[PDB]
């Protein structure tokens, strides 16, 4: 009933059917992680039984952790790849976008799945639920999750999309960290910096391929790290810079300032990474 | 230390000094109210001792209440003015902006003060603190309050201003409902609809008069009705339509939709009321 292919109920497919449907295509899973020692093990454990079956590859992309993220992820059997290791010829910039962009060079799967590493008790059918529409459908090259409280999503991302790309008004969670896409699409698109990366991929995919190429899947309920409002403001600012730029609007480049009563300025970036294709 | 005149500490002035400084100028106070029976009395009580002294006029602008707002405000001694009564030649539209715009025709003070009517225990020096810089300073024609959690302010309004009008980055509470301004300025400016009205007045004042004409004052701590996120999303959407329009950006006019799992669409308006001047 939406112009967008939307699975509302627990998808039907079994692990075996999904695996059959691959037909020579490979699947990489990527867990970006910055200081997530309390949750990383459980996220890995939820996925690693799929490895050498439905999933051909799982990595943790460690984004500069100074806690025990790497040693715990290793103890869980995971290959852990630093930003450095992932693309050593290019100096490292901070932010999630960079980490995901670099993960394209550390993986070789025809389909790439992203899952956040701060999730509290993730379901082991997250990945199968997400590759469903890529594997069985035709035309689909991006799958976003939705769930059941997304303050930045509900107050910033979705109202700005109603304002400037109303066609995407039917995406329920445009900022979701859990999503899958073809390598062909991801290495052809630029990667916005920091927390701008999801909203950039969504709009560029739509602008380049239209809605027919985009699916969304219910993953149930989502629980993750709840962050203080001051941190979310910084995030929101980067979401706005990236969204305005994709819509042709000039962004000042001036970072958000907050007065807690003292003055702090958060970084914002107007620099995207290019399509990973150009690094061939 | 800011390009904006900012009173950080309890203003010095006394009620008598402020009253002397009026020099023939009159002061109207306006309380917009939609279904605020639990708080309206205390807000009125906090201000009505100023009447016939510092304040020449106090009204409640009743915005269509179906609870006991009017009868309680009356029992508190307040003149209660409906949207109808305030400007009978023009049919009533919904939203806060309309109510404030109409209040310009129901008042005659050279200075107009707005105070929200859902405030929990407001301080009786709110109004004196707000008219301070209009009464004593020179050049000032708008005074906004700030305070000490403003989710729409911190995630939408202030980051969008950093993006599109960075000069206003130093306004700490651009959406505050407690503020004062000259009649000359207010009847010269258009009034954005619904919850767009504050952000519209701020940007138009700046664009027309620059920062020198704008002051802000600490009013301490603010407590008010906490609204559900779905309601705030609608608010945020109107804040965005109004902000984009003042910045020269085309807004789709498409209202926000939410899926709670069922589909609802909230109204958004691209229609401003004209300067009240044209209704002379
Ligand atoms: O520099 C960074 C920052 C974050 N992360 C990881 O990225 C994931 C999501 O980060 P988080 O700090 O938990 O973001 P959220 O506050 O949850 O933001 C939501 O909205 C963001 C904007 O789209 C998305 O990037 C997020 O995935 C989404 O969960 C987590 O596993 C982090 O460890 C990094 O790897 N590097
Ligand atoms: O149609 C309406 C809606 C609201 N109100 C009154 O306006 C005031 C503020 O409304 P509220 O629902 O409490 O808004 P907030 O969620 O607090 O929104 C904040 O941010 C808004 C956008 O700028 C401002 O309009 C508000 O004053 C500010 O408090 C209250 O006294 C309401 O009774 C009306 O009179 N008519
Ligand atoms: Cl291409
Ligand atoms: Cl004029
Ligand atoms: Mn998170
Ligand atoms: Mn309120």
């Amino acid at each position: 009933a939406l112009p967008l292919d939307t699975t509302w109920h627990r998808p039907g497919w079994t692990i075996g059917e999904l695996e059959a449907a691959k037909a020579g295509r490979t699947i990489s899973v990527v867990l970006p992680a910055l200081n997530e020692e309390a949750t990383i093990e459980s996220v890995i454990d939820s996925i690693s039984p799929l490895v050498d079956g439905l999933v051909d590859e799982l990595i943790v992309l460690d984004s500069g952790s100074t806690d025990d993220t790497e040693i715990r992820a290793i103890a869980s059997g995971a290959r852990v790849v630093s930003r450095e290791q992932a693309l050593p010829e290019v100096p490292v910039r901070p932010g999630k976008g960079e980490a995901l962009w670099r993960s394209l060079a550390a993986t070789s799967g025809d389909i790439v799945v992203f899952i956040d590493s701060d999730l509290i008790n993730p379901h082991p059918l997250f990945v199968p639920w997400l590759v469903g529409p890529l594997l069985t459908g035709e035309g689909i090259q991006l799958v976003k999750s939705f769930y059941r409280g997304g303050r930045v999503t509900e107050l910033v991302a979705r109202p700005l999309l109603a304002a400037l790309r109303p066609e995407l008004g039917c995406v329920l969670q445009p900022l979701s960290g859990e999503y899958a896409a073809s390598r062909e699409l991801l290495t052809s698109l630029p990667f916005a910096p920091g927390y701008g990366v999801e909203i950039g991929l969504l709009i560029d995919t739509f602008d380049r391929l239209g809605l027919d190429a985009i699916a969304q899947v219910n993953l149930g309920v989502r629980a993750h790290r709840n962050r203080p409002l001051d941190e979310l403001g910084a995030m929101s600012r980067q979401v706005i810079a990236t969204l305005l730029s994709r819509c042709g609007i000039p962004d000042s480049g001036v970072g958000l300032t907050q007065f807690l009563y003292t003055r702090h300025t958060w970084p914002v970036s107007l620099v995207d990474r290019p399509p990973m294709k150009v690094m061939r």
